[PDB]
């Protein structure tokens, strides 16, 4: 029993991260093989490849843990720049670039120095942007999750939007959202609720012998979301059915039904009740996240 | 800016879990130096488990009784003991993964990070509050005895908890890793539970401290209060009495922000009467009892 936002355990991406200096700069590196990822703002409207091109190798002190690694060349990639180091990582894992979808959740390793200093675990949001908790100096620290033995790495931390919400890449260098590496006016666009994860959720309590929210009534998927529009909440597919499909079994509850319940707890509220310790309707946990906390997998 | 409950990075714990097999039980051990530390629980059957006699189980074992696995290794148990509710096997090869480490015993209202594990492999890492009940509000299955809590401050790990069994609410309990229980509990079958719980009011203080230095302030009154006073409208509430220890442990957090303690007491009382009228702090929509002041100063 219990229910928790569970963290995917950090080791192996511990021993890949390594702190990244260029000039008054300091920020954080992912060390895998012989070369450093970090953000390309490092080297700072910038004109990246122009300021790169006044760039040296021994320009980018970096370090990895009390040794110093020697810096033999540079590329960027997107807005990731790419330190080929002399020394290959012995601690580098096996190890994927994915690009996730919105709705997605993974775990956070925040780093300050190089150092690891927690972790914890969060949904790419609707609006692309992350609700972490990060201070300054915590630019380069990475999103990832694990498959077996395969650390697939989705994240890496670039910026502070003026809501307190985060925006980064892929480890490719490409932005999630509309936003851009530097010092301009952006925003984080309206946010809708996950519903998939609300009724992964749902049915995570019913797991745990907290049904009062179920009921005896049905709803049709075109109802269902003709009443998740009104509540912001991200409309419901035919493919986030399907993905509910093994948790309905286990409970014996059609998502259909289920979708019932929520409905009903969207026009009504929670009445001074809670739902697995909780006041709100969590979109933090994905259907595979549910399953696999009601299952125990391991790495 | 952001405030989340966030565990410590787990990696130096990874490497010290392995599986201990004894018969047909299986859990988790914690490999530090040449020792294996576990539930001594692991000796009996579930007909034990009503009034077991530990002495009795474990003199009747030998060393090869113990199956100790570390990856994809076995380790050779040279020797066991027991003190208290924890085993200790003696392996004939030491750990080289042990990190710098310490066994502590926490309070009720501390903090820790929770490696949940099966079959001696790390599934999850989550954050919790050693409750004043002495019980955990973990996340653990059949097989996750053995799992341990932790802290990782500077480059030291210190063990505070075991996990051990399951209460019939779903709670946890355990053992500090000298096999000492937290709580009332027994490693038996009997008719155990937990007691009341309350709320770590001294956390709340802090997470309300936390949320005024992420530009929150729409919680504060213009008033002020006596602990006398604060202390007999919290005992309603089911709120731990707070303590003059509290009040000077939260002094930190009161220069920083410019709001007394029993100022901010004031906007707890008036939270507790009033609710939130559909407003949050920090992202939640209750009052967040599992981040202690010294938590709040390091994540903030
Ligand atoms: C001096 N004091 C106010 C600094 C604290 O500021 C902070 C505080 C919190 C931060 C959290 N994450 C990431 C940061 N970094 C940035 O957003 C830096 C930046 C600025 C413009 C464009 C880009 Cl791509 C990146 C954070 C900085
Ligand atoms: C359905 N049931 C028979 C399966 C087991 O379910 C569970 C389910 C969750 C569990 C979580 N933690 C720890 C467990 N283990 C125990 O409580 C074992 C035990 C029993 C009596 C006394 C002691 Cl000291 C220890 C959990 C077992
Ligand atoms: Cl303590």
């Amino acid at each position: 029993s219990g229910f928790r936002k569970m963290a995917f355990p950090s080791g192996k991406v511990e021993g890949c991260m390594v702190q990244v200096t260029c000039g008054t700069t300091t920020l954080n590196g992912l060390w895998l093989d012989d070369v450093v990822y970090c953000p390309r703002h490092v080297i700072c409207n910038p004109n990246y490849e122009d300021l790169l091109i006044r760039k040296s190798n021994h320009n980018f002190l970096v370090q990895a843990g009390n040794v110093q690694l020697r810096v033999i060349g540079h590329s960027m990639q997107n807005c990731v720049l790419k330190l080929k180091v002399d020394t290959a990582n012995p601690k580098t894992p096996k190890y994927k670039f994915v690009r996730i979808q919105p709705g997605q959740t993974f775990s956070v390793l925040a780093c300050y120095n190089g150092s690891p200093s927690g972790v914890y675990q969060c949904a790419m949001r609707p609006n692309f942007t992350i609700k972490g908790s990060f201070l300054n100096g915590s630019c380069g620290s990475v999103g990832f999750n694990i498959d077996y033995d395969c650390v697939s790495f989705c994240y890496m931390h670039h910026m502070e939007l003026p809501t307190g919400v985060h925006a980064g890449t892929d480890l490719e260098g490409n932005f999630y959202g509309p936003f851009v590496d530097r010092q301009t006016a952006q925003a984080a666009g309206t946010d809708t609720t996950i519903t998939v994860n609300v009724l992964a959720w749902l049915y995570a309590a019913v797991i745990n012998g907290d049904r009062w929210f179920l009921n005896r009534f049905t709803t049709t998927l075109n109802d269902f979301n003709l009443v998740a529009m009104k509540y912001n909440y991200e409309p419901l597919t035919q493919d986030h059915v399907d993905i509910l499909g093994p948790l309905s079994a286990q409970t014996g509850i059609a998502v259909l039904d289920m979708c019932a319940s929520l409905k009903e707890l969207l026009q009504n509220g929670m009445n001074g009740r809670t739902i697995l310790g909780s006041a709100l309707l969590e979109d933090e946990f994905t259907p595979f996240d549910v399953v696999r906390q009601c299952s125990g997998v391991t790495f």
